[PDB]
């Protein structure tokens, strides 16, 4: 995967093994790394020749054929992985492009090629899917509000609840928690509602939600009462069977309000939480 280093942008390409019954957990015979460049990138010259001519040598030999990047060495590790890091500026834009391959081999054998799709520019499309059925969506990281109490005032809640982006605005406690392939499910089951969204949630109903592990302030705990002020209702309708799943984007609200009660000031939070609450559920803004 590529990487921006703070122009310069920079990949970082590794590899292992397969470690056979039959072979030994030694490692490969000498094997080549072939990183093709999209069509217009030029690599960073210098970067190649500081891992191959340095006696610690994690390469043998470097060279540029047409696109390609071509590295060799004795053995990849079995144990662990083994990389190379090297720039590659945008020398030019080439307005349209397709994907470039990094395909990995020993030298004895061209059958034993694994190439790998990657892409030089980076943005976002998560593909998610449920029921068998997948259906898109982007993730925005999420940002998790600081704790029950910050003087949130009634008012600039609802402006965000009352957002026009906001979809649902309603209380969740959390049930179970999945982490799947990227993105981490949570089955949370659903108490009074406050602002309703375009896919309508029944009451006592279970919905699911989303956000993708790269994020950590949106970290949630089981079974703990939260507030969330849910943007988006995605219902990818698969088999005839319609679901929803929420994305928790940055834009997503968060908040805990747990039930212990009389704890200090945890009872302070509760005079406004119930006061913007009972504002919404009555006058729609």
């Amino acid at each position: 995967d590529t990487q921006d280093i703070e122009d310069y942008k920079r990949i970082v390409a590794c590899a292992s093994y397969k470690p056979s019954r039959e072979e030994s957990s030694s490692g490969s015979s000498h094997a080549v790394m072939d990183i093709s460049l999209p069509t217009g990138i030029s690599a960073n010259e210098e970067d190649l020749k500081a891992l191959v001519e340095g006696v610690d040598q994690l390469f043998t030999d470097y060279q540029i054929k047409d696109g390609h990047v071509i590295l060799q060495l004795n053995s990849i590790p079995s144990s662990d992985f083994l990389c190379v890091r090297f720039r590659i500026f945008e020398l030019f834009e080439v307005g349209f492009l397709s994907p470039a391959t990094f395909t990995v081999y020993e030298y004895h054998r061209p059958d034993k090629q694994c190439t790998m799709f990657y892409s030089t520019s980076n943005i976002k499309i998560q593909k998610v899917c449920e029921g068998a059925a997948c259906k898109c969506v982007e993730a925005d990281c999420g940002q998790m509000q600081e704790e029950l109490d910050l003087t949130i005032s009634a008012e600039t809640r609802k402006q965000t609840a009352c957002k026009p982006e906001i979809a649902y605005a309603y209380k969740v406690s959390i049930t179970s928690i999945t982490v799947e392939n990227v993105f981490v499910k949570y089955k949370a089951t659903l108490l009074d509602i406050y602002k309703t969204g375009e896919a309508v949630a029944e009451k006592d109903s279970e919905i699911t939600f989303i956000k993708k592990v790269t994020c950590t302030n949106a970290e949630l705990v089981k079974g703990r009462q939260y507030l969330i002020m849910g943007k988006e209702a995605l219902q990818i309708k698969y088999n005839f069977s319609f679901r929803y799943i929420y994305p928790l984007d940055s834009l997503t609200w968060i908040e805990y309000w747990p039930r212990d009660t009389t704890c200090s000031s945890c009872q302070a939070f509760l005079a406004n939480l119930d006061e913007f609450a009972e504002d919404i559920f009555l006058n729609g803004c």
